[PDB]
């Protein structure tokens, strides 16, 4: 099937809210069809699949998402649905071309340790910069907070997107650091 668009998040100023677009029967039916009537607006895209949820992250022009979520699978578009430009299965990314409407998010170049996750309810979780793709947790807190925020944005003080959240080192339930695709990943990606 495709992969829908069902919701989005606004970043630019206030304090961010999560905003749903579909419902269970209507995500399915795009997911068939692959028609999307509805606009994209946001930089941080809802994403669904038949069985699955997840983010995407717009920056530099494309919706940036895990391969573990959407696979190979298309985007959901105005008239037809849309190819990858961007597969890899190593870096677990997947990339569709922006639609009108999405707006990017500016890469990260401060050197900035102190991050924070957007969760797919808009929630802001810190973490502090420790290696190239993974941040520290300030708190530990239950894994099950943190599912479904996959392809969301790691972001620095300054509003830029320092990576893509892609998985979580957990243990007995409790997740304790974030590992995600740096930024500067995404600008040398091959347009397949
Ligand atoms: C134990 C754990 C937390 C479940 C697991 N941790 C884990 O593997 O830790 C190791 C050690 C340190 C980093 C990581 O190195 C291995 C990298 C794995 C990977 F991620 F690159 C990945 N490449 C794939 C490529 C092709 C096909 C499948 C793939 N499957 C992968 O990983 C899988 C998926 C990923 C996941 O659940 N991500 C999140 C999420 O919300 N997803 S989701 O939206 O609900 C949903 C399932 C709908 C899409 C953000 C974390 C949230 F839950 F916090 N995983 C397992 C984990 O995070
Ligand atoms: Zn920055």
């Amino acid at each position: 099937g495709c992969v829908v668009i069902v919701g989005r998040i606004n970043l630019s100023g206030d304090t961010a809210y999560a905003q749903q677009t579909r419902g269970e029967e209507g995500t399915q039916e795009t997911s068939q069809t692959g028609r999307d009537k509805n606009v994209v607006t946001g930089e941080v895209q809802v994403l669904s699949t038949a069985t699955q949820t997840f983010l995407g992250t717009t920056v530099g022009g494309v919706i940036w998402t895990v391969y573990h979520g959407a696979g190979s699978r298309t985007l959901a578009g105005a008239k037809h649905p849309a190819l990858q430009m961007y597969t890899n299965v190593d870096q677990d990314l997947v990339g569709w071309p922006a639609p009108p409407g999405a707006k990017s998010l500016e890469p990260c170049a401060c050197g900035s340790s102190d991050l924070y996750l957007v969760t797919r309810d808009a929630d802001v979780i810190p973490a502090r910069r420790r290696g190239d793709s993974t941040a520290s947790l300030l708190s530990p807190r239950p894994l099950a907070y943190l599912k479904g925020s996959s392809g969301g944005p790691v972001m620095c003080p300054s509003g830029h997107v320092a990576g893509i959240f892609r998985a979580a080192v957990s243990t007995r339930g409790v997740a304790k650091s974030l590992q995600f695709i740096p930024v500067e990943t995404l600008s040398t990606q091959a347009r397949s």
